[PDB]
């Protein structure tokens, strides 16, 4: 209730998922947050439900947009002392043959550029507070996925970006981290799963696919950022794995 | 002279710099290559030191250009077995509040959307002849830079869509892998050194990142490429480092 | 004071240094802590300090010692919630060829087969209360340092451990991370700096070697390992880096 | 057969599995290699088989046999260029509580330090001839495996040294790689998947972990070494996977 008192948060696509998850771990440390997310539904909401956060609508994508939430954040709370850039898509499975360079751009502006805008925007604020940067990666960057080529690639890019701010940043007391989650149960998945021919199975096979015999939750993910926030002080350009193990050892992926 | 004879390989950039050098070796383990380039100084010159090697003028952010280039290799050789995408570019140092959405975008169009637009075209043509994909990334993806947010990002993105695709064509025999070279010796590290107030000094520290005590040079990332193209027939989706061990160890980047 | 209360923890080398601060990280959670060191010096002087801290005398390179150590914890307290195995030492400098393979051995006893033999003895009473493990490895086991074969190995041992196991143990519900910290001010780095011409230039060099330009704190790694028992639960195998951003970029360590 | 004319490679375990296809792509380099083995039956046939490798019997556990195996090899052929230390076993599958120090102790002797003995040893020889050194890691040093915790440290330890001592020798000349291979169809693989209850399973399992859907051949990792020894002059302290893109992706390892 106190680890994060008297500091002051964005957390972008923060109406549900792992960004909601996020917004209630922050309220919890004693945190003041602001809900950013292009659509009104989940985080108008959240926002009655949640003492200390507020819902700002804001579309990541759109730089006057993102200028807005970052002056509103100011002029209400009166500091930015974290940015947390969790707004994202994954498309639904893509051969590379059925993908195009449009989609790939659109996926690039959400994902990467987004995060860029923000954190750019909310710099000079948080140089002022010491404040830091947290990107929600994903696991699948360092690791790769099928079907999933602009994805991956979005989320190599965040991962890497991630490291040169870090660079850049710390000779102004400004950590700059990201987590990879790996499998998180939210509606993203859900949805993933309402694709395929075989939903159920497709939710199974998630599930094993870490030796903790589960997905993730968006709290976990919420603890993982709010550590690297308040108390990972000489953390700064890592790589938090929130993965239940997916990456270790072998499985399903004589010699000719 | 016979390691990679018979075959047909597209490298991109390659008329001065990382790119003649893989023209080189490939020429030299008995390919067939098609020099692509948007400048034609230097691939022209090229085309005509080398028996074996051809120019064909192409921008590799140009989607007509691209597709040209594909149906002209195919026209002219009957086949194609390897695409070495190495066009790229390192814009100057730039602090992060100088970078601009729009360069990151433009970046993003050559280092990133050119690799996948010429992987895209040419995958028909190297499933038929079990060809592979080399993509040339940089250790900046992985370990990040100072002030090169953009540039790192985009190479954080070109590793990891490495992996996505080689994922996904591994069922059809085709082997997708990256290089990462750390300092290379090239008209591009010269021209941004020229750009420092102490153009020496930079040189002299480039140098010395590395433990081996010197930059590399194209012919040996040439090298690297030939191996991944003729003898790596079980690797795939790796990031093969040519950066004489700059990842190695502590160096210049008590306890408050 | 409340995120880990009610459990109960191992510090191996708790006497000073990073492990004393892991052992105060936890007391301040709410946890009791068991101090295991070899010297009696300092956990005796930190269990008269802590309330809910005790120290159990402890050379973990001695199996009966870390037998008794575990059934003296069940003895005392009735259960065990985590084990963390601190205790570790790096030699000084030496050249390869300054080494021996009985100094080898050596240090594999303390460095590596310490821990690997706590935890053994604990496992049992970790899958009872569905507990976890933190390995304290090393920053250097996963990018190398000079003129320090021995502990790089016994680092890059510790780390892969840290994997094989999450992996056997994750059908129990028992957790298995490392922390692999850089430079942290302790008495080993003092004690080292000591052993050198320029003392103060040594100490210097450790500290700009980070991008955050100071060495690391006792507390903080505490603080990550208190993140890793307490609320990390979807986190196992993962290699924690807490070290100031020291992997990241390029630094001192014109092509022939 | 003249990538490598002219040079004197040593192979420890080179009798059969991957250590014998090291040896026979080393020969048809033009070296001249000398297999060392514990056991005679393979090596000595391979000695009849091949102009230009002989055989010595050398136990790389046995200090005085590997000090042997150095001076036997300058008295016969003048000179020292490239140590591949191959030498070392995977014991079967063992659940962590079914471990023990000794066997561990024993692992570390082969796997590790007998790697260590002999780079010692040669290193003098290595810096006359500006050569360079290549151990056989493992992917699981990197990822973990199930049910091989010693087997994984002893990997890690392997692939963490490399690195160290790529650091210490680069100020004169001598380069220092490993190759991390995954699942290679030897005799090793053969025995292990014999004592399983369905062996044909554990091979096919073994096949399909791999994306290219099939184990990798002594003659690859060979490939790789020759490319190690011959062509990369600006890799030091390298970890080249030979894995056929296992590491790659998900595979079988809602949220409660
Ligand atoms: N769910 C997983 O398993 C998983 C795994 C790894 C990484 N991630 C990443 O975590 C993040 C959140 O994923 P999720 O599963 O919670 O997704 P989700 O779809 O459930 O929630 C995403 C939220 O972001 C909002 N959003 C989308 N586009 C936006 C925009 N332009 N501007 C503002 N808000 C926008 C959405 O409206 C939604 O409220 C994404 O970056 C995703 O890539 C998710
Ligand atoms: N030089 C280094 O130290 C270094 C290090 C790591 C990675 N790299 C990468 O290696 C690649 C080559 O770098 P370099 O140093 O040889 O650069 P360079 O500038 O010397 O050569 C690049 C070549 O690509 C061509 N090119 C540029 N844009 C193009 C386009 N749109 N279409 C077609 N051709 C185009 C240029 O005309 C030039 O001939 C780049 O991807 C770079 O990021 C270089
Ligand atoms: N200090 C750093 O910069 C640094 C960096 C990375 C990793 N580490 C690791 O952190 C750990 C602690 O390092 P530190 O700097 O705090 O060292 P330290 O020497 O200050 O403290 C180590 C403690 O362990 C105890 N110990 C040593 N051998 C023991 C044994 N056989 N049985 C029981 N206790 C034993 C010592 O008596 C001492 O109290 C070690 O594993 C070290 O490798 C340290
Ligand atoms: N086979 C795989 O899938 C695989 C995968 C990754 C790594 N590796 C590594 O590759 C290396 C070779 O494995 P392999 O599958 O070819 O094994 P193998 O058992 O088929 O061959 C190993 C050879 O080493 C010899 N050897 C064993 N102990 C020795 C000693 N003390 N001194 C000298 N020679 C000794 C054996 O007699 C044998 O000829 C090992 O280091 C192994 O860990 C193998
Ligand atoms: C949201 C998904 C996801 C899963 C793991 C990650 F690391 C991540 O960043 C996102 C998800 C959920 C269900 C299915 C899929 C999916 C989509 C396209 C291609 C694939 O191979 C997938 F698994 N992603
Ligand atoms: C071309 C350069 C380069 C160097 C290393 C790499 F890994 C890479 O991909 C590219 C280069 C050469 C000289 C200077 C710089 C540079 C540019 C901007 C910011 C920096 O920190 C730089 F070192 N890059
Ligand atoms: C205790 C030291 C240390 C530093 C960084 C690490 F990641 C780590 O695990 C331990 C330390 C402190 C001062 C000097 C040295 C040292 C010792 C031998 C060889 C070297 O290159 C050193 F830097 N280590
Ligand atoms: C020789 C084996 C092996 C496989 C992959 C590697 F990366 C490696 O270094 C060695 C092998 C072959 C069959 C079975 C096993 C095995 C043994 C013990 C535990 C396991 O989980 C295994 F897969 N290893
Ligand atoms: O829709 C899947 C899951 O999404 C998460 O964000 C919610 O917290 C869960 O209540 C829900 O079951
Ligand atoms: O301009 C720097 C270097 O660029 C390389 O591509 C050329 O091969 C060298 O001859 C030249 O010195
Ligand atoms: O000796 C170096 C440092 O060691 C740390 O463990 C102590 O907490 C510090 O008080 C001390 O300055
Ligand atoms: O025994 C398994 C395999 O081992 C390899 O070392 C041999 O080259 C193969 O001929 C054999 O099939
Ligand atoms: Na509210
Ligand atoms: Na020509
Ligand atoms: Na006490
Ligand atoms: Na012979």
């Amino acid at each position: 209730g106190t680890r994060y008192a008297g500091k002051v948060v964005v957390v972008t696509g923060g109406g549900r998922g792992i960004g909601a998850g996020i917004v209630r771990a922050f309220v919890n440390s004693g945190a003041r947050v602001v809900i950013c997310d292009k659509d009104e539904s989940g985080g108008r909401a959240l926002e009655q439900e949640l003492p200390g956060a507020v819902f700002i609508l804001c579309d990541v994508t759109q730089e006057d947009d993102v200028k807005t939430l970052v002056s509103e954040t100011i002029r209400r709370f009166g500091r930015l002392d974290c940015v947390v850039n969790n707004a994202g898509h994954h498309p639904p499975p893509q051969r590379p043959e059925e993908t195009s360079a449009q989609g790939f751009r659109q996926l690039l502006e959400l994902n990467l550029l987004g995060t860029y805008t923000l954190t750019k925007l909310a710099l000079p604020y948080l140089r002022k507070s010491q404040g830091n940067v947290i990107n929600i990666s994903s696991l699948v960057g360092a690791i790769g996925q099928a079907q999933a080529v602009p994805y991956v690639a979005t989320k190599g890019a965040v991962t890497a970006m991630t490291k040169a701010l870090a660079l850049d940043e710390s000779p102004y007391g400004v950590r700059v981290n990201c987590i990879s989650p790996g499998n998180i149960w939210t509606p993203l998945w859900e949805e993933l799963a309402a694709l395929m021919p075989d939903p159920r199975a497709t939710i199974r096979e998630g599930m094993l696919a870490q030796p903790l015999g589960r997905m993730g939750q968006p709290a976990e993910v919420g603890a993982a950022a709010v550590f690297l926030a308040s108390e990972a002080n000489f953390c700064t350009g890592i790589e938090l794995l929130v993965t239940g193990g997916a990456e270790l050892g072998y499985g399903c992926k004589p010699d000719i």
